[PDB]
């Protein structure tokens, strides 16, 4: 028969999320039609297509590399991007934007470091990307970073962002930001993202979708710090090695507790990428920090879920 | 007692999210946008939801007292509510009733009688949904005018819509935004007693809209508006108060010449319906088509696909 489809045999805590680069903490459901669930990140169909601006690297997420330039009398730079290998970043492949760029619309906050090539001289800064800035433009090959120094960085140089977490302003309304359920404009004011992966919703009744989340640190204010992903990045990296085809449409798992080895809910895994529950409302699963899933058999969609205890 | 919805052809009903006649029947996916209209809400049994009311005359409205902002062509206005009465901001809604939900320039005439002799005006008037000053909740709404002197204070004035508006030099049919509610409370407000997001929730089913053509003004506009109920749906359902007897009413789209069945869909208890096709697709329906209630049915009723 075909290869054998399965899942990482992973604890939550044991994984990491697809959105920005920090260990998944605990499951959540809730209903989703009050926003459009269409992340880019962490999106990769069971049989391994990497869909969206998906990639491997679980440290990549949320990085930007490329030379800066100075905008005269701010603190400022725009960068042009380069891709992750520092070969130039071609904006006519066919993707929504570089593979890791973020999205979701907020402000991230970081450190951005050069070298000077001539001599190994180094230097790093406080710089923070804001991804809902009409500035913000990835896929033409252009970003811009808000910094805390006027003078020190180079052109033609080498420069990295390395993402921290995020930020909000903290005279206006409490975690009214990031959005994690809104993209960015990829090219900026009045243009359309383009090749995006599709959105998702629950198709059956009284399933809502299962997120994999996490708590991103927050650097100033009061920011909303939830992140869910729709798969672990350990999955896509899973998915891509193991290459298994689908046998139908939804890749029954079992969440499974190895101390009383009774399993503790069932769930769906559409073969496009992600999992849906049997719950109505939202909730944060109670798990044992080492309880795991396990694959059971591919069934078709009308299956019916027993109900998430 | 027995439930049904009004015989009705789809070119003989009103949309209930702006005030004109319904056009045609559209299906497409929507899982990414949010599908979350406040008018034109209301449930088989007869409760209104969102800012829905009964007059389709009444939608996109505005009532009330003006002031000028001085130096501007602009008019801040006070609401009331439909029955020129206090409006009361504390009450359980989004905001007034028959407040537009989407985000929008909408044109209309702004037009005014002076109670102590009976003289009157008409202006040209705008109101821009997505504006920072758009706070119906709040009691207070803003237009753009072609007048600066005009208006008088403390005198009863009426919003008419009569079209969307959208700004040519930028790229075509970026606005209105019909599945973007407005900010009812202003600028870092969270929307309240929202009628809730709507989603198939049926292997191969999509939304059905009830669409219209929203006359333009200017500019390229994106005139598509779609509603999940007519306004005569939810006019009969407040009348008849019909109480339900499972989750889903099975209705068939009947053309009377032939008696023949067009195609099934699902009418949802609480105020939308589904059909059984994958992909945006605009209807075929003969032209004194239409709905009839059958029966109920539960949630796992499958729909004979609508070819
Ligand atoms: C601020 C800085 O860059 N300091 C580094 C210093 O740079 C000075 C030396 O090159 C100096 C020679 O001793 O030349 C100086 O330039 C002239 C000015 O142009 C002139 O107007 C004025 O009259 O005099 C000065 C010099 O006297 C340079 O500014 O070089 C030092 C040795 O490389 C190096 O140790 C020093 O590195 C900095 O140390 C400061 C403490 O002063 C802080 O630790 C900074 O973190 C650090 O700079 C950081 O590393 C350096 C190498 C570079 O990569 C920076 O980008 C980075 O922030
Ligand atoms: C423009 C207007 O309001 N016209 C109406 C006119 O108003 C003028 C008369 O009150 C006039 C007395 O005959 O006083 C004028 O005020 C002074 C200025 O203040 C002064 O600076 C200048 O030196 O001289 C003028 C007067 O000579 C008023 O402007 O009253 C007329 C009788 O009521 C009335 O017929 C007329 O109504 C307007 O008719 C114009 C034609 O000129 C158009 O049809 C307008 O549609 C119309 O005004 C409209 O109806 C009136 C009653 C009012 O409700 C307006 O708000 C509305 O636009
Ligand atoms: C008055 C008008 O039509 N304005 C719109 C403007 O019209 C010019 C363009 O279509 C242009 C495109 O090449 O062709 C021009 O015609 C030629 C002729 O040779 C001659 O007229 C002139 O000498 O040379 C020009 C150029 O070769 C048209 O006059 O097109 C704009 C671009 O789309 C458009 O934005 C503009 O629309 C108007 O915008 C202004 C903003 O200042 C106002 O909002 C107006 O209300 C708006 O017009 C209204 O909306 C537009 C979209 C349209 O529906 C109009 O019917 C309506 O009045």
């Amino acid at each position: 028969r075909t290869k054998p489809f399965t899942v990482p045999i992973l604890t939550v805590e044991e994984m990491t999320n697809s959105r920005f680069p920090i260990p998944l903490e605990k499951l959540f459901t809730g209903p989703s039609s009050a926003f459009v669930v269409q992340p880019q990140n962490g999106r990769c169909t069971t049989d391994g297509a990497l869909l969206g601006t998906t990639q491997l690297s679980p440290v990549d997420i949320c990085t930007f590399r490329g030379d800066v330039t100075h905008i005269a009398g701010t603190q400022n730079y725009t960068m042009n991007l380069a891709s992750q290998n520092w070969n130039n970043y071609d904006p006519t492949e066919e993707i929504p934007a570089p593979l890791g760029t973020p999205d979701f619309v907020g402000k991230i906050q970081g450190v951005l470091t050069q070298t000077t090539r001539r001599d190994g001289s180094t230097r790093g800064h406080k710089a923070t990307v804001s991804t809902g800035s009409v500035h913000f433009t990835p896929k033409l090959g252009s970003v811009q970073f808000s910094t805390d120094t006027s003078n020190d960085f180079e052109t033609g140089q080498n420069t990295r962002f390395t993402p921290v977490g995020v930020v909000q302003d903290g005279s206006t309304t409490h975690q009214n930001e990031p959005q994690q359920w809104v993209l960015p404009d990829y090219s900026g004011r009045d243009s359309h993202n383009v090749h995006l992966a599709p959105a998702v919703a629950p198709t059956f009744p009284g399933e809502q979708l299962l997120f994999f989340r996490s708590t991103m640190p927050g650097c100033s204010g009061y920011p909303n710090m939830n992140l869910d992903c729709l798969l672990p990045q350990e999955w896509v990296q899973h998915f891509y090695q193991e290459s298994a085809p689908a046998q139908s449409d939804v890749a029954l798992l079992r969440f499974v507790n190895p101390d009383t080895g009774r399993v503790l809910f069932e769930c769906k895994l559409h073969k496009s990428g992600y999992v849906t529950v049997a719950h109505t409302g939202q909730h944060d699963l109670v798990i044992p920090p080492n309880g795991y899933f396990r694959f059971d058999s591919w069934v078709n969609q009308f299956y019916t879920l027993a109900p998430m205890g």
